[PDB]
C-alpha cells in the first residue's frame, strides 16, 4: 500500500518496521493496516499529527520489493517544528494501537483501496506479467492472488492482530532528515 | 468528481441525473465536493445505503462539466434479481434528504483531500494544464481552473451542505434504468 | 477501435477510404466497431494480408471516430516511395467492399470481441476513465451505452457483424484520399 | 504545444491571442513559436519575468480545440507582485519579437520538442485516432502528417513571421486572477 | 512476452513454468515468440485446448527474465468445480507437444508484430530505455537490448519451432495449483 | 537522468561507459544533471559534435544507479554507413574534453528544470513516491529521495562542471560497439 497525505495548508521524520511473510494473513494485515493509519486526514497518523501542527503532512509504504520487507511511516515537518516530539509522536501512535482498535469502516476503507489496486492490475497483462514476477521473486507465484483472496477474507480482528504484532518497538528503526 | 466502489464479491443498473450549477457559481465546487461524501468509498452516504442493506452491489457518482448541460451522475449497479425499483429510490431519497442528515467536517475534509491531490496532479502536468485551462475557457473563464482550486481550499461546511441541498431535489432529478435484456 | 498495423522490414504515401459510422445506439455500431478490427489489426487482418505480403503498402490502419458528426470510419495503407498509390487504393476498397463474398470467420470475430472486451475492462476498473466513458456516451445520446455496447459486443452473433460491415462498407458511401509528402 | 516552467525556487496575469486556421501555413509557426517563448528556463517569458521577480512560473500554449483557437501565455506570481507589471511584461515581450528575433537554436529545440511529441502519438493507434480525429475537425485529416512535414521543413524566418504576425495588441485579450484572500 | 486471455462469456488456477535459456544465446528470442503463439488470444494453442473443451475458463502465458533463473510460466484460470488435474494435464501436454503441431509462418507473424510494438514503444521513451540498457548490462551485456531486436527480426520458422521443444519439456518443468481456501 | 535524442549493417551504436560516484556522495547529483546537458536536446554536447557533422544519427545518455556499479552511459545511433571509429573518437573526446568548453549556467538551469520537473510529478503520485524511496532504501539509505531534490536544488555551476571533469576521464572509459 502507499498512502502519502499532506495537509491543504523540508524535514523528516520517518519509523521503518519489517514485514511478515509475504503469503501470510499478517502481511495483508500490515498492508491494509498501512492505509488506515495512514492514508486521507481520517487516518491514524494524520490526525495525530497534522491538526496538532507537529507535521505538516504523513505517509505510510509496504515495501515488499526489498528484502527484508519493510512498512515504512513518517511524516514531513515544516522548518521550525519539534523532530524530537513528531517523531515520538509517530512511533507512540503506531504502537499503541490495542489502545485504540481499528473500526470496521476503517477496514473496509483500506480493504476497497486495496482491492481497487489489484483489479486495475489483473485487467492489464502487463501489470499482471509484472505482478507474477514479483510473486515468483517472492518466492510463489501463488501469491499474486493469494494475497486478493486474504483481504477479501480478512476479518478486522486478524488485521488489528497484525499490527499490534508488527508495529513494536523491538522491530522499529527510526530515521530524520535534516537538510544543510 | 470520479467515484466508483463496489462491493469485495449482465448486470443492471439504475441512475439520478443532476443538472450542476453553472462552473462559475460558488455552488459548483460545493457539488464536486458533496459527489465525494456521496459516492466515494464504503463510508460514502450511497454505499452504506445501498450495498450492506442489499439493494445494490455497487455505487457511482461522476460530476461532468464536460457536458451541456453540465451534469453530477448517481447511480448503483444491481445483481441480476435485486429489486430495481426499490434501489432507484433509495438511490434518490438518500440524494435528496442531506437536510435530514447533514455532511460532517471529517466528510468534507476527506472530500477535499481527493479533490486538491486531484488538481495537483493536474498542475504538475503541462499537458493536463493546457487541457483544464481550455476547459476553463470553454466555460467562458480562463481564471477557474485555478478559482476552482481556491474555492475548494477555503470551503466551508455551510456551503457544501447548503449546495448539495439546493441542487439535489427531485425536480432536477432524471432518472435512468438499464436493464440487460 | 483503432488499429495501425506495420510490417517488419520522398517520404511515405498514404493513401485512405473513409466510410460513416452507423448511430451509435443501433446495434450495428459495435459490429462496425469489431470489424475495423477484423480488418485492420494485426499481420492477419484482412487490409494487411491484401496489401502487405504482397508489396502494395508498407502497413494498415482502420479506426472509427465517432467524437465527430457525421461519424466515421477510416481505413487506409501506408506506402513505400514507388508503389503504386491508385493500385494499393484499388485493392483497399475490393477488400473491404466485397466482404460479402469472403464473410469473417468465428475465430476472427472472437479475435476482435477479446481485444474490444480487455480495453472495456481497463476502462471500467478505473473510476476516471469511466467518468469519461460515461460522459461520452451521453454526449451521444445514451449514457446507458457505456454499459450497452459492452452487452451487444459479448453477445455478438457472426451474422450481426457481417451484415453491419457488409451494409456500411460500400462505394456510394465510400469517400477516397491521398496524403503526398511534399 | 504545452509549456509550464516554474522556478526551482494563487495570482496569475494571462494574454490571449486567436490562431490561424490548422491548415494555414501559419499554423505550426505560432506552434514552435510558442514553446520558444514559454518552456524551459531558457525561454523568453521565463528570461523576462523570473530572475527578475515578476512571476515564480510562466505558461504557454496552443489551444486548437477551442474555436475560436487560442494561444495562451501567462504568468503565476506570489502574492505581493506588481500584477500590472508582469502583465505589461509579459505582453511587451510576446508583441515586440522584431526587435529580438529567434534564433537557429531556438527554433532547433523547439522543433525537436514537437516532433518528438508527434512520434509518441504516432506510435500508439489510440492516441493517432484522436489526433486523425481532430485533424478531420480542424478541416483535413491529412493535416496529421502535413503538420510534421511543415515543422519538419520549417524556416526560422517562417517561424519569425507567423509569430510576429498573430501576436499583436489588436489580436490580444488580456486577464489577470486576484485572488479573494 | 506477456499473455493473459479470458472468456468473454474465488476461482483457482494451475500451471507450468519452465526455465529459459540465457537472456544473450539465440534461442531466448524464439521461447519469447513462442510463449506468445502458445498463450495470447483466442487463436493461441493453449486457449483452444482448454476453453471449447471447457477445461478452463482463461490462460495465460508469461517470460520473465528480470528472475534469476528466467521462467516462462504457462497457466489456466479455472471455474470452481472443474477438473483441475485434466486442465494441467492438458496444458503441460499442448506445451510438450508441439513438435507434432508445428508453429506456422502466420503464428510466427503474429506473434513478431507484438514483440516489435512492444519494443518499439520501449525504445520511443527514454526512461524505458534506460531502464532495458541498465538490464542488458545487468546480463553482462549492453548490447542485448538492441540484438534481441535484430535476432527477432530475422527469426525463422525453424529455430523458433527447435528452441521450443527444446525448453517446453516435462525435463525442466515446475508445475503449480492454486486453490482457493 | 534520461535522454535520447535523434534527427528527424542495419542500425550499429557505440557506447562508452564510466563508473558514477557514490549515491550519497556530492558528485553523484553532478552527474545526473551533466548527462543532461551532454545528450539530451538538439543543443546537448553529442548532439552537436556528432548529428550536425554527420557521425551519427543520434545520441543518448543515461546514468543508471540501479547498477553495482553505477553507470554513466553515452552513445550514439548510427546510419548503416558511417564510421564507427570516428563516432567513438568524437563522442569520447566531447566527454572528456570538458575543461576546454565548460558547461553554462543556462545549461544548468535546463538540466535543473528537467530533473526537478520529473520528481514533482513523482512526489505528487503516492504510488511513484513508494518505489522511489524502496530504490533509496535499497542504495542504501531513504533520505535519498529528498536529499538529491535539496541537492539539485542548490547545485552550482562550478560544482556541476567539476564532478564531469573528474568523472569523465580516460582511465573510467569502458567502450562498446553494437554492429549487427
Amino acid at each position: 500500500s502507499n498512502a502519502y497525505t499532506v495537509e491543504p495548508v523540508t524535514p523528516l521524520v520517518a519509523a521503518m518496521y519489517h514485514l511478515p511473510a509475504a503469503g501470510s494473513p499478517d502481511f495483508v494485515g500490515l498492508d491494509l493496516a498501512a492505509t488506515i493509519l495512514a492514508d486521507t486526514p481520517s487516518s491514524r497518523l494524520y490526525h495525530a499529527l497534522v491538526p496538532t501542527k507537529l507535521a505538516s503532512g504523513v505517509f505510510g509504504f509496504t515495501m515488499d520489493q526489498l528484502d527484508p520487507g519493510l512498512a515504512m511511516f513518517g511524516a514531513q515537518l515544516q522548518p521550525g517544528m519539534d523532530q524530537d516530539k513528531a517523531l515520538q509522536t509517530l512511533t507512540a501512535t503506531l504502537e499503541s494501537l490495542s489502545s485504540k482498535p481499528f473500526s470496521q469502516e476503517e477496514l473496509e476503507r483500506a480493504r476497497s483501496k486495496w482491492l481497487t489496486a489489484w483489479q486495475q492490475t489483473y485487467a492489464d497483462p502487463e501489470k499482471v506479467g509484472v505482478a507474477l514476477s514479483e510473486a515468483i521473486a517472492s518466492g510463489d507465484w501463488r501469491l499474486f492472488f493469494l494475497q486478493r483472496d486474504r483481504v477479501r477474507e480478512a476479518k478486522l480482528d486478524d488485521v488489528q492482530r497484525a499490527a499490534v504484532a508488527y508495529l513494536v518497538r523491538s522491530n522499529r528503526t527510526e530515521g530524520r532528515y535534516i537538510p544543510t
